[PDB]
């Protein structure tokens, strides 16, 4: 595998997004895996929707801004044959009435491939073969609200216990040794200002911090 990947790099990521007082991260970390998805498939990038996922999918088990998963968000896509853009299904961070249009999607996937549960190899093997990946992590601590600079390790951090959906966007590694003082590079969706620009580097290969590969998935598209 690659000693460190990068798909922001590449063109397969749009800046970063902010879901304000709605628990939809579960939806932005959907559409950031399906942008990078769609991007490979024809080299456009598209801002997604993430309201047409919270208004649209309680029927596959999401709860809007009350909550939801990502698996659960690619099998609405799936069973709905598409999802529209971010321009055509604007974000307003509440729940509300389903206005999903096919004219104006954008995207569609057949379903979802999971990664092997708890394996951080496995995920560093999906990330590099086939772009961001979504991924569920526990960050309900004050050390991950205030993060800033460097790679984030929190003692407290559960892998089981998760509360939030973010993306894997690439992985790295600090100084000369490939080896050692690795990080996941990962997307938020608590706005560019939270963060460095949005995004945090989550310390791998140190027992699936914060459980980052304990549940994670990508479209397929
Ligand atoms: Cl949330
Ligand atoms: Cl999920």
């Amino acid at each position: 595998l690659p000693k460190s990947v990068d798909w922001r790099k590449k063109g397969y990521v749009t800046p970063v997004k902010n879901q304000k007082q709605c628990g939809s991260a579960w939806a932005f970390s959907a559409t950031g895996a399906l942008e990078g998805q769609m991007f490979r498939k024809t080299g456009k990038l598209v801002s997604l929707s993430e309201q047409n996922l919270v208004d649209c999918s309680r029927p596959q088990g999401n709860q809007g801004c009350n909550g939801g998963f990502m698996a659960r968000a690619f099998q609405y896509v799936k069973e709905n044959g598409g999802l529209d853009s971010e321009e055509s299904y604007p974000y307003v961070a509440v729940d509300e009435i389903c206005k999903y249009r096919p004219e104006n999607s954008v995207a569609q996937d057949t379903g979802f491939t999971v990664v092997a549960p708890g394996k951080e190899k496995a995920l560093m093997k999906a990330v590099a073969t086939v772009g961001p990946i979504s991924v569920a992590m526990d960050a309900g601590h004050s050390s991950f609200q205030f993060y800033k600079s460097g790679i984030y390790f929190e003692p407290d951090c559960s892998s089981k216990n998760l509360d939030h959906g973010v993306l894997v966007v690439g992985y790295g590694f600090e100084g000369a040794n490939s080896q050692n003082s690795k990080y996941w590079l990962v997307k938020n969706s608590w706005g560019p200002e939270w963060g460095s620009n949005g995004y945090v580097k989550i310390a791998k290969d140190k027992n699936n911090h914060c459980g980052i590969a304990t549940a994670a998935s990508y479209p397929n598209v």
